[PDB]
RNA sequence: UUUUUUUUUU
């Protein structure tokens, strides 16, 4: 199952790829992959710039190796690191992986040349699903996911760095920026465990794909992106949605856009309990006497 | 103690 199949994806180990005889070695591994989870990490930049600043880090998590491949590309250079991942990354039978592609493939097609194909971003899978359920086009961050799909709840200093500098720039990268690095890729990957495949998720995996292969022409152009797809950052645009995905949906019972007859507060007319701690006023899925992390 | 409760990526 999809939640035993975490445990396993969880403990994958991360290695630096920071020289040629490793760079061969595990582009021979990612070449018998069906599906490879992909992130980028890039030099912090300014708040203006909306582009990734240089290309540090490109990480890989694929099917078939349970390891976690840090790219070093500041330290490979990109004229060595895409020399044999052009074919890969180019590659239409070989699933590519993103949560959020935009940036990475801008970055992937400026600053390498490169433009990826047969993509399919997990972000972009997760807000279509609440397109046509409720006619929501929010791009969920991947904590939120995480918790919706997987049940799953997920380092500081990296974060203090980051949020308030390059950070990426630095050599050696310190155990604990490599496993912050690290951690994406792995979360990627189980949940496409979640996500495709699953005879029970509403959206087809092949119209996401033709929907982030939209994406990618968009993004990857060979220069920065003038005019964003999106009308916010956080957001899908609609009229995509409405191509690709269909017509979104809304509440069966009271027939609002925004949420799904399970979670209708007329049908539930007073009457609904967080079904853990039974008390009115809260989903379980907020519970904090479920979830005291969220206090 | 709670709302349709959310880190878009870096
Ligand atoms: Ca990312
Ligand atoms: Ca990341
Ligand atoms: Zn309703
Ligand atoms: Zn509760």
């Amino acid at each position: 199952s999809a939640t035993s199949s975490s445990s396993m994806i969880l403990k994958y180990p991360y290695r630096v790829v920071d020289t040629h005889e490793k760079l061969k070695e595990a582009v021979t591994s990612l070449q018998g992959a069906r599906s490879i989870a992909l992130d980028i990490e890039a030099f912090c930049t300014t708040d203006q710039a909306k582009q990734l600043g240089r290309i540090s880090l490109v990480q890989a998590c694929s099917d078939a190796k349970p390891v976690v491949f840090l790219f070093d590309v500041l330290t490979l250079t990109p004229d060595v690191f895409v020399k044999d991942m052009q074919s890969l990354l180019s590659d239409r039978e070989i699933r590519k992986l993103f949560f959020d592609c935009r940036r990475d493939v801008e970055a992937l097609s400026c600053q390498l040349g490169v433009k990826p194909e047969g993509v399919l971003d997990l972000q972009v899978f997760f807000t279509a699903i609440q397109w046509k359920l409720r006619s929501v086009n929010r791009r969920s961050g991947m904590g939120y996911v995480l918790k919706s799909v997987a049940g799953l709840t997920r380092d500081s200093a990296v974060q203090t760095a980051m949020t308030l500098r390059p950070v990426w720039d630095i050599r050696p990268l310190p155990d604990h920026f490599l496993e912050y690095a690290a951690g994406d890729v792995r979360h990627i990957l189980l949940l496409s465990n979640y996500l495709v495949g699953n005879k029970d998720v509403p959206v087809d995996v092949v119209a996401v794909e033709r929907l982030t292969a939209q994406y990618v022409e968009h993004y990857a152009v060979g220069k920065p992106v003038i005019t964003e797809a999106d009308a916010t950052p956080a957001e899908v645009n609609r009229a995509w949605l409405e191509r690709y995905i269909g017509p979104g949906g809304g509440c069966h019972f009271c027939g609002a856009k925004g949420h799904t007859e399970a979670e209708c507060f007329k049908k539930q007319n007073g009457k609904a309990k967080c079904s853990f701690c039974g008390e009115v006023g809260h989903t379980a899925r907020n519970c904090f006497k479920k979830h005291p992390q969220l206090l």
